[PDB]
């Protein structure tokens, strides 16, 4: 439900409305004309207008494009604005205001040495009280930078009048003296180039227990990705990150409860820049290859993500995701502490057994390498599927209580083998080896709960169930001891095992009579009674004989196993 919401919004380049600075081979500069600075000006005004974060969509609380915020508090709903300043002016004399235009008898020059001029306190941002009651965030994407500037002569500007001419002029009455951004000395002179150099700036954020959903920015410039770096630190909650396409340097704080997803779909598909849109291409390959977990630190191909705080855990998983198309989705489940991933699947039954080859073939493009693919899947009207998979000859076990019927089914690739309408049976487990699965269960005799059968078998075909063991608990082997006393000499063979299930009644189990039970050579049965227990098995012969039986008495031991040839010692 989060990833596929975090999927569709098709977010802008970071940069895109403030102007992304081009390296013009000395300084990459930002603006070189005066009415591109007044516009960044006015861009940067706009934060007074909306506050510092604006509702896009009705949906993702995204910061105003290039601003300065360096901490969040989701705790008590507060922010910390970063540095913005600009280089002074100093000199100058005559000065004179006629129609707010300055006029100099000498023009006022640039000190790179003076201690430049802070803008925020002009602007009166607010910084606290804050609406942050959306899940979704896009993170701030701009540090800390001090803006070098160069003033030329440029005509016609007496009369631009715009947020940023206002700005302007509210930075030059906040420090009388000491910037002047346009006046007039023999001519005009405004402000003509802004070259911003940025300060590396550690984007501090504090969690709350509620759900967040955070989306990294696309900045394409290096020096402002390398001068970046995110810290989180969680409390307890529900915490989703989608992970941008060009990595910056994420670090968290574990909490003893946190849940992360980390939405990898940026890291694994051809990406490419339209109009300053993200497209998504095909599946690149090979794109986990380089998955690196240790204990602290876990790597995809090229983004770090450093872990902080309760480490020691190993009782914690962590989830990452990944789409292949509109209803298959892909996770791995990871633990850190035993740097342990399984992968799983999601989304329908029938369409991932029909398309089972195309799936595994695009897991295999991915790179990984884990045997057996876990299912789990939720529909919309609450039916629950979960299934194993295997990877390698594409045998995989499907279980779902439909209505209150489970079926229980096996698949050899794309084809059916066994449909159980009806699995009568508590406590199921079901295990698998690539081509060997295991179904054990407890089956109650005709309802009887104290006349119970632990089975344990195993699926081959349509009406073929082999049955790998039993156990019988004490008044099920009173019925099997009276079931061999009765049978006149047909007790040392295994259609005696098979004339016994059918006297239980064990095809019950799935509900249809048309079952026929397979006795291996090694199907073995432990009887236990009041005193002890018995166990017998079959030979390769197919002969069924005590493997091992042992019971107590109150001052007596009584043993016997097949090692001595079943002399019963008695001490």
């Amino acid at each position: 439900g989060v990833g596929s919401e975090l999927a569709i919004f098709l977010l802008p380049i970071a940069g895109i409305s403030a102007g992304i600075p081009s390296l013009v081979n000395n300084e990459l500069i930002l603006h070189d004309k005066a009415t591109s600075v007044v516009n960044y000006f006015t861009h940067l005004s706009e934060s007074k207008k909306y506050g510092p974060f604006k509702l896009e969509d009705d949906k993702i609380l995204s910061p105003i494009d290039d601003l300065v915020i360096s901490e969040i508090d989701f705790n008590t709903d507060s922010i910390k604005l970063g540095t913005c300043d600009i280089l002074s002016m100093e000199g100058g004399s005559g000065y004179t205001v006629t129609n707010d235009i300055d006029h100099f008898f000498s023009s006022p020059y640039i000190n790179s040495n003076i201690p430049p001029l802070s803008i925020y306190p002009v602007m009166n941002i607010q910084t606290t009280n804050l609406d942050f009651s959306k899940d979704l965030m896009m993170l701030p994407n701009a540090p800390s930078r001090l803006l070098w500037w160069e003033t030329g002569a440029v005509p016609g500007l007496r009369s631009l009048e715009t947020d940023g001419t206002r700005l302007l002029d509210s930075i030059r009455d906040f420090y009388p003296g000491k910037f002047y951004w346009r006046f007039y000395a023999w001519f005009d002179f405004a402000i003509t180039t802004l070259k911003p150099v940025y300060e590396n700036t550690n984007i501090k954020i504090k969690l709350d227990k509620n759900t967040r959903n955070f989306i990294m920015p696309t900045i394409t410039t290096d020096v402002i990705r390398n001068n970046l770096s995110y810290s989180f630190t969680g409390s307890g909650g529900t915490y989703s990150l989608l992970l941008s396409s060009h990595p910056i340097s994420t670090n968290i704080n574990l909490s003893k409860d946190d849940l992360w997803i980390f939405n990898i779909d940026n890291k694994v598909r051809e990406i490419s820049i339209q109009n300053g849109t993200i497209k998504k291409g095909n599946l690149v390959r090979n794109a986990l290859s380089n998955l690196d977990i240790n204990k602290n630190k876990l790597t995809i191909d090229n983004q770090i993500i450093n872990f902080s705080g309760d480490v020691d855990n190993k009782y914690r998983y962590i989830f990452l995701n990944c789409s292949l198309d509109d209803e298959i989705s892909l996770m791995i489940e990871i633990n850190l502490f035993a740097k342990s991933y399984n992968l799983i699947l999601s989304g329908n039954k029938d369409y991932l057994i029909s398309n089972l080859s195309t799936i595994i073939n695009k897991i295999n493009n991915l790179g990984l390498n884990s045997k057996n693919i876990s299912y789990n899947y939720t529909d919309e009207f609450n039916n629950k599927y979960f299934g194993v998979i295997s990877k390698t000859n594409q045998k995989s076990i499907i279980c779902y209580k439909k209505g209150s019927k489970n079926i229980l089914e096996l698949y050899n690739g794309n084809m059916l083998l066994f449909d159980s309408k009806d699995f009568i049976a508590d406590d199921i487990n079901i295990f698998m080896k690539d081509d060997i699965n295991t179904i054990t269960g407890k089956y109650y005799i005709d309802n009887n709960l104290d006349i119970s059968v632990d089975f344990s078998i195993s699926l081959i075909s349509k009406n073929k169930v082999k049955v790998n063991g039993l156990y019988l608990n004490e008044y099920g082997y009173a019925s099997f001891l009276e079931f061999i006393k009765n049978s006149d000499g047909h007790h040392n063979t295994s259609n005696f095992i098979n004339l016994f299930l059918d006297n239980i009644g064990f095809w019950k189990l799935f509900g249809f009579n048309n079952i026929e039970f397979v006795i291996d050579k090694y199907f073995a049965i432990t009887g236990k009674t009041d005193m002890g227990y018995i166990e017998f098995i079959c030979d390769n012969n197919k002969n069924i004989d005590i493997y091992f039986g042992e019971w107590k008495t109150s001052s007596t031991k009584n043993t016997i196993f097949s090692g001595n040839g079943r002399n019963l010692i008695v001490e």
